[PDB]
């Protein structure tokens, strides 16, 4: 029937035309949007003659301005804000802000000045400012894609994209300001109201967006196993933010949406990953639909009613205007360069040329031009506006967008760096070799012997897409430095791929490594890393002040807070109503409520005095509460009989003020969260640097040739590691609870990661069904998300709980009581020596608080902190101290004398014997470096080695005093203590040593003073006899 929704046809047709254009013009330089404009023009000239087609284009080609703005702009702005890398955007926030705001102002003003003078149109400054704002908006989606692919600079892409976003947002604000002056003029008003309006649009808008964003990310972090709710909440939050901002609050909706998108992007962790990957594509699709629709409408309407009033002189104006805007953008960038080169990422002239030439115009400008076209009606201003906007869009998409690819080549930015070319060539060669191996495997298959191999080998091909003298010693120094930095980069990437680093920490470490590589003689400086864990002083100061500020039934204060929350609505409503109506009976009804609240507060007084008596008035909070109570009594009495300023105005304020007693704790939580978000990054960066240094120091050991170069590199590595360890140890002292929270979160994250890996292994091997594995995965996922809601500060466990959790005491209640009954807590001051080299191994130390320096043979200078234990080797092997222990802070330490430990060893024996557990804990630590040195030239990290060893066990060596080695079942064999010799060659192995694969059979002897111990790891599956 005639009532059908004909716009559906136009929307679907726009989708089909977009698909066709993106398919045909994929490899050509001309972007598909120009083809969409041409198709829209063809459709418009057809509709002008075929009446049937008009009906199917009328309802959308003549859409109302407000519908256009409210439906499309939220999509485009939110997609732009949500797609980009916010952290890099914030790391270059000053450059982007200076340009997108001040440069936008100057560019739009200069464009307006040009329009008022060059054009024969007698435009006033308001219309000229509308013209300038429309044409200062930018849409660099193509240029940013080219930069991202070619990798000239990842930061340049973010700078250009963020400038486009903030320029788009502020170009809509300016157009809104000047649209009212041109099409909705009003009586002139005061500078006071102008300032109020400026605040409303520029300051309140971002705050409204921030509030909605925080509420949204709050609710998102509590939604579990419900993707649809997350997606719908994102959609509704965006659209309601824009709508409530523009229509109800009259704040700048576009800026609110910008802030909302940026915040929701930064807080991505509150969104389940499978919903994040969906949302990215969802908003990309919505933006694509919006762009296609806008271009089709522009073509249709510009051919229908714009080009019918275009004069021969306008084209000259269009060309001059294109040149003018290009020159203006270049001049703005050059003029501000003296400032921008000194902040953020800096600038270089080639980057300036790229940023100037890449200023493509797009959908936002055309949407605003359509708004002007619709609002102007019969005035030629609308036709001229749309003509010039479309002309500039076409020229930039035909000239700039096509030549940008070649300009990157001319400016020397499209070149692929040699490291990337070598890596890609190696990867391609490896892929080809693997394909050859698979082909040889298949050619032996009986069921594939008749395959047409000429087609198969051709189809699967993957091709390269990029197709002691003084000088000599310094050259070797540079070689070693560069190769060390390369190894460190590889190590950081490997750490990230296993979840041991956050992407931010990985980025920091890699960026520092690359910065060092280009500069002369630079190794990664710890002083530059130090910025990652420097807590800004504002937050500790706020925490201390608030804790001072805040510092009997549990339900009472909650009840009173609820009472005040119930107060505020009646109290605020009553008096605005009383003023607005001037019924009196309604006024009386609300007035009566004061007595109810006064009764509640009298009950408060009675029941608080019940537990405090005269001491009630000591606390300042109680003093203020008493003041408000007495003032309420005064208000009632003066109500029975200058009236307003006491009765009515104080109720509004004194109520809402006394709520802060509950707010202060939540601000403490917020400050704790802010400190945590920095301390976690600091720990991640420091630990990543430590682990990378440990690995690379065992790569370089036989990868740089000359010994002196190796010694310099090792010295630098050690002097970095020690500083990082000391700094991270002192961080724990400054903020103990936040450090405990960080470390517990890391522990849970690692446990869940490995549990997920076991679930996937069980699924792949078929021991668990394809359905139930998903159920366990869902449980793991919901457990992972609840970490984001974990408290930012966890009170540090008391010392007895640290003793309860030592590795070799866990779960053995009787031994836990035995040690707890005999361990004595010794307190030591700064600079004291707990034990010294050569001292008899008189006992163990478990550090419950503080930091200690280990020094000994100057070769070994490590530090240890809370939770670490000292002296296990001494107590087990009865040999003097290996290092001197010095207190770098006030230190508490559980001391267990060696005699009590020997008694415990004697008295506690089972299959997991206490001596066995101690020796196992020592053996893993001894073996980890030993296995590292052999496999550092292969693809396993430190955590892989430690997990590989955890599967192992310690040989009894008394049930069989000789060890027979079987390659088919043993991955590695390590001698931890004592001496061993091969039964065949009688060659003695006299140190911590990996038993060489060539050895068949080890043998030993009974020498009590040096009784040997041996460690072994069986292959993934050796169902044979275990002999722990």
């Amino acid at each position: 029937h005639a009532h059908a929704p004909k716009v559906i046809v136009f929307i679907s047709g726009s989708c089909l035309f977009g698909a066709i254009s993106r398919s045909l013009f994929k490899k050509l330089p001309i972007p598909y949007t120009v083809v969409l404009l041409i198709l829209g023009a063809i459709l418009g000239v057809v509709a002008s003659n075929v009446p049937l087609v008009e009906e199917h284009t009328r309802d959308v080609a003549h859409m109302d301005p407000h519908v256009l703005l409210q439906i499309f702009l939220p999509v485009l702005i939110f997609e732009s804000a949500f797609a980009m890398d916010v952290h890099t955007f914030m790391r270059s926030f000053s450059q982007v802000c200076i340009l997108a705001l001040f440069g936008l102002v100057v560019a739009s003003v200069l464009t307006a000045v040009l329009a008022m003078n060059l054009f024969n149109y007698n435009w006033n400054f308001s219309e000229a400012m509308m013209f300038g704002a429309i044409m200062s908006a930018t849409d660099p989606v193509a240029v940013v894609a080219l930069l991202k692919d070619l990798g000239a600079s990842k930061q340049l892409g973010t700078i250009i994209e963020g400038e486009s976003l903030l320029n788009d947002g502020c170009a809509i604000v300016i157009f809104n300001v000047f649209m009212k002056m041109v099409f909705f003029p009003q009586l002139t008003s005061t500078v006071g109201q102008n300032v109020l309006y400026f605040l409303q649009v520029a300051v309140a808008g971002p705050l409204w967006g921030y509030a909605v964003a925080k509420v949204t990310v709050f609710f998102l972090s509590h939604i579990f196993n419900d993707a649809l709710v997350e997606i719908t909440i994102t959609l509704a939050a965006t659209y309601l933010t824009y709508y409530i901002g523009d229509i109800w609050l009259e704040v700048s909706g576009v800026l609110a949406v910008v802030v909302l998108g940026l915040i929701v992007n930064a807080e991505k962790t509150s969104i389940s990953p499978e919903v994040e990957v969906f949302l990215h594509r969802f908003w990309e699709m919505l933006a694509y639909l919006a762009n296609t629709l806008i271009f089709m409408m522009v073509g249709v309407v510009v051919t229908q009613k714009a080009l019918v009033a275009v004069d021969k002189m306008d084209w000259f104006y269009l060309i001059i205007l294109y040149l003018a805007i290009t020159i203006i953008r270049g001049m703005v960038i050059s003029l501000f360069s003296p400032i921008l080169s000194r902040i953020g990422y800096g600038l270089t002239w080639r980057n300036a040329v790229i940023m100037t030439w890449g200023g493509l115009r797009g959908a936002v400008g055309l949407a605003l031009a359509l708004v002007v076209e619709n609002l102007a009606g019969n005035d030629v201003i609308g036709s001229k506006f749309l003509f010039h906007t479309a002309g500039i869009v076409v020229l930039t998409l035909v000239i700039n967008a096509t030549t940008i690819q070649t300009l990157l080549r001319i400016l020397g930015m499209s070149d692929i760096s040699i490291p990337k070319r070598l890596a890609m060539a190696g990867a391609v060669r490896r892929i080809h070799e693997g394909q050859n191996r698979t082909l040889n495997m298949l050619k032996s298959d009986r069921f594939l012997a008749d395959a047409d191999w000429d087609i198969a080998t051709a189809a699967c091909e993957i091709s390269d897409p990029y197709s002691p003298s003084p000088r000599e010693f310094a050259d070797m120094m540079e070689e070693a430095r560069l190769r060390m930095l390369k190894a460190e980069k590889i190590s950081y990437w490997k750490q990230f791929e296993h979840g041991m680093l956050a992407r931010e920490a990985l980025r920091l470490l890699v960026q520092h490594a690359e910065v060092a590589a280009d500069e002369k003689d630079q190794f990664i400086l710890v002083d530059d890393l130090k910025k990652s864990w420097q807590i800004k002083g504002i937050y500790p100061w706020l925490k201390r002040k608030l804790e001072d500020l805040i510092s009997h039934h549990m339900a009472f204060e909650v009840t009173i807070n609820i009472a005040i929350v119930l107060n505020i609505v009646p109290i605020i409503m009553e008096f605005v109503v009383q003023d607005k109506m001037a019924l009196q009976k309604i006024e009386d009804a609300l007035r009566i409520s004061n007595y109810v609240f006064f009764v509640i507060y009298a009950i408060e007084a009675i029941v608080k005095i019940l537990g405090l008596g005269r001491h009630y008035i000591v606390s300042h909070w109680n003093k203020f509460d008493a003041f408000i109570l007495v003032v309420a009594l005064v208000d009632i009495i003066i109500a029975e009989t200058i009236k307003v300023v006491k009765l009515f105005r104080l109720l509004r304020g004194l109520r809402m003020l006394r709520l802060t007693k509950a707010l202060i704790p939540k601000l403490i939580l917020v400050v704790n969260g802010k400190i945590n978000n920095q301390l976690s990054l600091g720990y991640d960066v420091g630990k990543g640097y430590i682990i990378g240094e440990e690995e690379v120091g065992k790569i370089i050991d036989r990868m740089v040739d000359n010994k002196k170069i190796l010694r310099e590199l090792k010295h630098i590595s050690e002097t970095g590691r020690l500083q990082v360890v000391k700094e991270l140890g002192l961080l724990q002292r400054e903020h103990p609870g936040i450090a405990v929270s960080v470390k517990t979160r890391q522990a849970i994250r690692t446990i869940l990661n490995h549990s997920r890996e076991t679930i996937h292994e069980l699924q792949g091997a078929g021991l668990l069904d394809e359905m139930e594995a998903h159920k366990l995965e869902l449980t793991v996922e919901i457990k992972m998300k609840r970490l984001m809601n974990a408290p930012s500060s966890i009170p540090p466990p008391p010392p007895e709980n640290l003793l309860k959790n030592v590795s070799w005491l866990a779960g053995d209640m009787k031994l836990i009581d035995f040690i707890k009954a005999r361990a004595s807590l010794l307190h030591f001051d700064y600079g004291e020596v707990i034990v010294r080299e050569g001292d008899e191994s008189d006992g163990l130390f478990l550090i419950v608080s503080g930091l200690v320096k280990l020094y000994g043979k100057e070769v070994f200078e490590d530090y240890l902190t809370v939770g670490n234990v000292i002296g296990e080797m001494g107590v087990l092997t009865k040999k003097p101290r290996n290092a001197t222990v010095t207190c770098e802070t006030t230190v508490q330490v559980y001391f267990i004398t060696a005699e009590d430990m020997n008694i415990a060893i004697d008295t506690f024996t089972l299959y997991p014997s206490l001596e066995y557990r101690l020796w196992r804990v020592v053996a893993i630590r001894i073996a980890t470096p030993l296995i590292m040195e052999q496999m550092a030239f292969q693809g396993w990290t430190q955590e892989k080695v430690k997990l590989h060893l955890e599967r192992g066990y310690l040989v009894d060596l008394a049930e069989s005093h000789f060890q027979f080695n079987i390659d088919a079942t043993l991955e590695d064999v390590i001698l931890i203590n004592g001496t061993a010799y091969n039964a065949h060659t009688r060659e003695e192995i006299r140190s911590p040593c990996l038993i060489s694969r060539t050895v068949h059979k080890l043998t030993f002897q009974y020498t009590a003073t040096e009784e040997p111990r041996l460690f072994v790891v069986r292959n993934a599956e050796y169902n044979g006899p275990i002999l722990d």
